[PDB]
């Protein structure tokens, strides 16, 4: 018909995994798509992000867009699919690992992703109403760079939602779920209050501060850059357990880095101290998406 379905996709390329589904390139009606799949025993994953992207009013620029959540047997067995818009960039890792960035580049994809996290993080009341949704997995390989230079925000598998009038958590959630590397210092020492729903949204900001970091070293000025780098890449080895996390995060109380040249330019300035508003120990003291979207928005109008 009109409607995407897994039947008339054919994929073409391997171009990359998650922490289940295997990501491949596909063609569907002349166009370009990327499809996640998913063995039958890997089903409650498969659900729990198609059950996310169907959310009603979640669309926005800055989120992956969405296409379909089908099944494609092949004759042998089932395989649980996932649809999305292509990005020739990939993720914000890769496109950060092979270019540097203006001060135009660099507020493009940080506002990009401050605007899609806030969408996330905002319920939309009204008839067709949106919950606010929690990502509890964003980091720069969560982050797909579009043709535009703008940012969106994907992988929404570990996502929690939350109805504000019951006060309640559509999952139970489980304790350290996402990438070690990026965990928030309460959710390393395990303090985070999991019966209150805007912890898990003030440990998302606390990822968007390293991801600010990691496009902050790629901004180049007359020339003039850092290398590509994970947070902590300096403190912890590659691959990082919880408890070496949580030595450095914690205990030691270490964040990534603030270059000296960062406070040479204004942009530069405004980004270190939007990181810095993102690191605190204590969720609660953490700046909202929302107020970080109004700060670079201010700061792309100003250029
Ligand atoms: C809801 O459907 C989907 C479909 C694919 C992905 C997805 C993609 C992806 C998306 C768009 N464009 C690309 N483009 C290039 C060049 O890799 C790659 N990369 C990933 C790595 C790990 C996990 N998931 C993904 C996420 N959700």
């Amino acid at each position: 018909g009109h409607m995407t379905i897994a039947r008339d996709i054919v994929l073409q390329e391997s171009i990359g995994k998650g922490r289940f589904g295997e990501v491949w390139r596909g063609k569907w009606r002349g166009e370009e798509v990327a499809v996640k799949i998913f063995s039958s025993r890997e089903e409650r994953s498969w659900f729990r992000e198609a059950e996310i992207y169907q959310t009603v009013m979640l669309r926005h620029e800055n989120i992956l867009g969405f296409i379909a959540a089908d099944n494609k047997d092949n004759g042998t067995w089932t395989q649980l699919w996932l649809v999305s818009d292509y990005h020739e960039h990939g993720s914000l890792f890769d496109y950060l690992n092979r270019y540097t960035v203006t001060v135009e580049g660099m507020i493009k994809l940080a506002l990009s992703t401050a605007s899609g996290l806030a969408h996330l993080h905002m319920e939309i009341v009204g008839t067709q109403g949106k919950p606010a949704i929690a990502h509890r997995d964003l980091k720069s390989k969560n982050i797909l760079v579009k043709k535009n230079g703008t940012c969106c925000i994907a992988d929404l598998g570990l996502a929690v939602r939350h109805d504000s009038a019951t006060d309640t958590i559509d999952i139970a959630p489980n304790h350290r779920v996402g990438t070690k590397r990026y965990m928030a210092p309460e959710v390393l020492d395990d303090s985070i209050n999991m019966k209150h729903f805007e912890s898990f949204k003030r440990a998302d900001i606390y990822a968007m501060g390293l991801v600010f970091w990691e496009i902050a070293r790629r901004c180049s000025i007359g020339g003039i850059h850092e290398d590509y780098q994970l947070p902590y890449y300096d403190l912890v080895p590659s691959d990082p357990s919880v408890e070496e996390m949580r030595k450095v995060v914690c205990e030691q109380k270490l964040r990534p880095n603030i270059p000296n040249r960062w406070q040479s330019c204004e942009a530069l300035r405004v980004m270190a101290k939007i990181m810095r508003e993102c690191w605190y120990a204590n969720g609660a003291a953490r700046l909202t998406a929302l107020r970080i979207k109004k700060t670079l928005s201010q700061l792309s109008q100003q250029e």
